DNA sequence: TTTTT
């Protein structure tokens, strides 16, 4: 059963015909708790929706990416060639029109040309232009205190900055036809064994320098990767490589190489795995990319069963069956612009083709949001580098005997983005409206 | 530098 406040927002979410609302509150007040009963309440009606594979599997929905077929990569606003409608009689198509309801959980991790795009393909796929997610009644759940939208650096991020003026899903011009109905969660859940620990982490998120110098007293263990049962979490995914290479070569088994063919322009920065990449028997992992059969999706966690040429099996996590990884191919866009046209073109300029697996015994924060987990260690490697990084490393656990830090943290180390704070600031007054 | 395919 539901909490009191929880209670509250099915309510107030369930009982109006109002088409937009956004339930928002600290990491661990129980809002994806509360989307499995707006599940319930919908069923057949309803389409639920991540950013991220990780968050996607533990609000049981998919990737926004997922669903609507759009491509990895900038969703130019309401541009025909990244916003595609589903074919006359495809599957999508009948999906999009039966739905009543779109429930996006994390959207705080959702950036603003993603959220655009379903405004338009929802649009454009019910034929009604006049309304806002074409008449589909769309519930937002998220945090913007905790990790903000990736935006690479290229003429991507100037795109954006001149589109909508930041990246966030609040910057939408969607808003400015729809006012975002905002209901609060203020309980902890996941801490609520723990009080002190949550008045720490409610202080943290206020940005209390005090609050953090108990934590680099109470919490700062360097050890506390070692301890069995324990998930480390890093910022980067070369660190995490460095700390899963140790776990890995302390297993019996025989070791097993997949090597990546990279061809054309394609930075090791930006391989999705390492190109030689190393797995033995009984190895923990973490699945990159979706199965077309729909037997694995990106974020499965799962064990190493066998190894072979180019193809292996992992036992998963999330429903004890055993599924069978083959490579799969990685495309890089880069952006150019056009001075006469004055306009960005997408281009392909390398692949990268390797088995879609990481080893995850050490994993990013990115790949953490949403999780509620048991034991977590958090290693700072080379520093934080994303508004809410650190604070949902810190909020994963129930108690602060499951935390620790490989080093204590300073208050310059910290991130604030001044678009949060207008934001988190007019939502109070239980309204988002988006004016000129 | 993190994510999406
Ligand atoms: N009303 C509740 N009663 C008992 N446990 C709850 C309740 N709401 C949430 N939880 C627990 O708290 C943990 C984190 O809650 P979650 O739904 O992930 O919150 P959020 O989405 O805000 O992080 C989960 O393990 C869940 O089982
Ligand atoms: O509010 V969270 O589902 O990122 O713990
Ligand atoms: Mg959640």
């Amino acid at each position: 059963g539901l909490s009191s406040e929880q209670q509250r927002a099915f309510l107030a979410v369930t009982q109006t015909p109002h088409p937009a609302h956004l339930i928002t509150g600290p990491a661990g007040t129980g809002k994806t708790t509360l989307l499995y009963a707006l599940q319930e309440f919908y069923k057949g009606r309803a389409v639920t929706l991540a950013p991220t594979g990780t968050a996607a599997l533990q609000a049981r929905g998919q990737t926004v990416h997922s669903f609507f077929r759009f491509p990895a990569r900038l969703l130019r606003y309401r541009h025909p060639e990244d916003i595609r409608p589903p074919g006359p009689h495809s599957p999508l198509r009948k999906a999009i029109e039966q739905m009543e309801v779109l429930i996006l959980d994390e959207v705080g991790m959702v950036r603003v040309d993603l959220l655009e795009a379903m405004d338009w393909a929802l649009r454009k796929t019910r034929k009604r232009l006049e309304e806002p997610f074409g008449g589909v009644k769309v519930l937002l759940l998220g945090d913007t205190r905790q990790l903000e939208p990736v935006v690479p650096g290229g003429e991507e991020a100037l795109y954006i900055a001149r589109t909508w003026g930041g990246p966030f899903f609040f910057q939408a011009h969607v808003w400015e036809e729809v006012a975002l109905r905002v209901h609060r969660l203020w309980e902890s859940q996941r801490q609520r064994e723990d009080p002190l620990f949550a008045e720490l982490l409610k202080r943290l998120r206020q940005g209390d320098p005090q609050a953090l110098e108990t934590l680099n007293r109470a919490a700062v263990r360097p050890d506390g990767g070692e301890e069995p049962g324990t998930l480390i979490l890093t910022p980067r995914r070369k660190e995490a490589d460095a700390l899963n290479l140790k776990r890995l070569e302390a297993l019996p088994g025989k070791p097993l190489e997949y090597q990546a063919q990279v061809k054309g322009e394609f930075a090791e920065t930006d391989f999705p795995t390492e190109a030689a990449l190393t797995l033995k028997k009984g190895a923990q992992v973490i699945l990159l990319r979706n199965d077309p059969l729909g037997e694995y999706f990106n974020g499965d966690l799962g064990w190493v069963e066998d190894l072979e040429a180019e193809a292996l099996a992992v036992r998963l996590k999330r429903n004890g069956r055993r599924v069978v990884i083959r490579p799969f191919v990685w495309e890089k866009i880069v952006y150019t612009y056009d001075s006469e046209r004055e306009e960005i073109k997408p281009q392909v300029v390398g692949t990268f083709r390797q088995v879609p697996v990481r080893l995850a015994w050490a994993l990013t924060v990115h790949k953490a949001q949403g999780l509620t987990l048991d034991k977590v260690h958090l290693e700072l490697g080379r520093g934080l580098f994303a508004h809410g990084q650190l604070y949902v490393a810190l909020t994963r656990v129930r108690r602060l005997q499951d935390l620790s830090l490989s080093r204590p943290i300073a208050p310059t180390e910290l991130l604030w983005r001044p678009e949060v704070e207008v934001f988190e600031t007019r939502i109070q007054e239980g309204i988002w409206q988006k004016s000129h």
